[PDB]
């Protein structure tokens, strides 16, 4: 009985994807970039475990077989077993891992409500937790196209850091995958702020909104063709340089468009709520009041609102942001009472004119998570299976 | 004692204008089409009169003088009275009107909430009092250059029923003039129900709006070189042509890429807000259940939304708008007791199940304002001036 186990992150996209020019090969139609969130906050850990003829693929929460509890992953596995077949081909030492069926059993901390691709870190950490079992030799970079067939933007959830899919130009996509910017230490300092705000209406999927935006946006011609392409370097530059205010920016404009093409669309698609653009709103009250850029927000598929800043600049944002969501829970994990009357205090003490708190905004806010930039796929030695049997 | 009085409509912009690429000229981005409404609904009354001497351009409310109650007309003024001048200067026989000042007395009837461009209508109506008083030879589309140089698509409310605004190839703005594509008679049976939402926040205005669009938004690029020449073409045709499907379903997209533009701006202008994107919602939803386009929304810069139909399809229509806002005023004018009734029992008695009735909504509204395509400036015998001294 072989076993594995890992615990793999989420990512928050600046330069979004959306939209393939492939469905079967999920390719898209520009590169996008994410920022990996730290594991010790976020994750999700799968236990990989295979053995002499227990047998068909399996999933647990005690019960379910596997096919349609994705089905087009099936074709992922045979791909990794595949690899792991050319490896004891080549050593009849090697136990045949690859002829055996696969027990899965995975489980996440992502809070309810939050967005978090749930099922792009999913697959991640799947692909991760069978290429550690196998002890596949491919790089990182070749594996992630596994991931990306398997679910798209998962193959970003391999690196830690700053990543890139990069779209590639092949119609077989050898040449899309996911490669890394910068780790997390060459930029350790990016913390990130997640409001859940109260969805209080069903949003469209990714998957069926991205499809009917490629179909019908027309303005979604220029962002795939010039915008992004663009973008694309200015933010990578930015990022090896740890340049905020152009990361920022970059960010904020990219979030911006993509919404703006969801609107294009025809049905327009809605993500973002007035609780969303009320917090856009103070955030450009907030760069505005120190007279340099503080933070950056961005939005998915979704109202909720990320924000990028850096630790340096947390008390000047807090003071903001925490009095204008200091009743809504997630505050006390990482804060102090203290801690969090320091930052009341720095509002309180501040020449700050411009505006009047909005004590309402709040109540659409269920939520506040926070992080930071974090590292790739973490092996652990935890595990949700047992070595002997198989939980 | 000469005078002369005249009434101008309003119009709302189906393919939109926004955008100015000469701000000193008014020259646009791209050529917009609007819609003509009712004066027998909406209406601005200006009454001109200009005599032997009593001097210097005047308004009134019973007090102030001209220049920056404007102050970029005083040269439209005297582009008018220049017009005059090479009439008079033709025939002896004509009095100096272009020589003595003007007293000038203007009023509507524009419900305050509503949206309505009462700056264009104003110098519309201001412009056709004036060419009126001074008898013009000058065609109303070159007439209707002076209106644009004097506040942009107020050249289009100088045309009854379907007006184009030509962008124009020339840089002194000689071919960027309105254009009538059809006259309200090419097409009597288009209705439109403006629903008033109560805007609980302040708005970019127009001016500064557009121009941060210009100088910001990469999608707006897009926009001007291949959406809006591509959709002017196709929905002239649509309205030479009667095809109210077609004609709505560009007179929607085009809303949503004027917004989306907005978005795309930085930082990000929103108009709409979740009131709009439930009606926009509603009306596909109202669309859906009959299986055919009997409405079309669309939104300028604010959150009101302007309903465009088919008289024919009033009926079915109004047994949702009428379910879902019968306690907001507006209704009573154009329809009694009975009419309203008959709204609710048509709705009362369908098959509808796709969705349930918001009662909610409703709140957010503030008015109804029901009217229709109508003709262009109408010269009255009503006046605001006493024709003996001057009001």
């Amino acid at each position: 009985v072989y076993t594995a186990s890992v615990t793999a992150p989420v990512n928050i996209a600046t330069l979004k994807y959306w939209g393939k020019r492939d469905t079967k090969l999920n390719l898209p139609t520009n590169s996008s970039i994410s920022v990996t969130l730290s594991q010790d906050d976020l994750r999700t850990l799968t236990s990989a475990a295979t053995a002499p003829e227990f047998e068909r693929d399996t999933l647990w929460l005690n019960g379910e077989p596997h096919s349609i509890d994705n089905e087009r992953t099936q074709n992922c596995l045979r791909d990794l077993r595949q690899l792991r077949k050319e490896m004891e081909s080549k050593d009849a030492s090697l136990p045949t891992l690859s002829q055996w069926k696969l027990h899965i059993v995975s489980e996440n901390n992502f809070p309810t409500a939050a967005g978090l691709a749930s099922s792009a870190a999913g697959f991640a950490a799947l692909v991760s937790a069978i290429a550690k079992l196998y002890q596949l030799p491919q790089s990182t970079s070749e594996i992630s196209r596994i991931a990306r067939k398997g679910s798209g933007s998962a193959c970003r959830s391999l690196f830690g850091g700053y990543v890139a899919w990069e779209m590639g130009k092949a119609e077989d996509g050898h040449d899309s995958m996911a490669v890394q910017i910068a780790d997390s230490s060459d930029w350790p300092q990016m913390k990130a702020c997640v409001l859940v705000v109260s969805d209080i209406k069903k949003d469209v999927s990714s998957t069926q909104g991205m499809q009917l935006t490629v179909a019908t946006s027309e303005l979604f011609k220029e962002r795939i063709e010039h915008v992004v392409p663009k973008r694309f370097e200015v933010m990578r530059k930015a990022i090896v340089e740890k340049d905020f205010a152009t990361f920022a920016k970059e960010t904020m404009m990219d979030s911006n468009s993509f919404h703006a093409t969801c609107l294009d669309s025809f049905p327009p698609i809605f993500y973002m709520n007035d609780t969303s653009k009320r917090i856009i709103s103070w955030c450009h009250t907030i760069n505005q009041f120190y007279g340099e850029t503080i933070v950056a927000y961005t939005f998915d598929a979704g109202p909720n609102a990320v924000l990028y800043y850096l630790a340096e600049n947390e008390s000047k944002l807090f003071a903001f942001i925490y009095k204008l969501f200091g009743s809504v829970p997630g505050w006390d994990k990482k804060f102090t009472t203290e801690q969090l009357e320091a930052f009341n205090h720095q509002f309180e003490s501040s020449n700050f004119t411009a505006r009047e708190l909005d004590l309402e905004l709040q109540k659409d806010v269920a939520r506040v998570i926070l992080t930071q930039v974090g590292s790739g796929p973490q092996e652990t030695n935890e595990s949700l299976i047992d070595a002997k049997t198989g939980l």
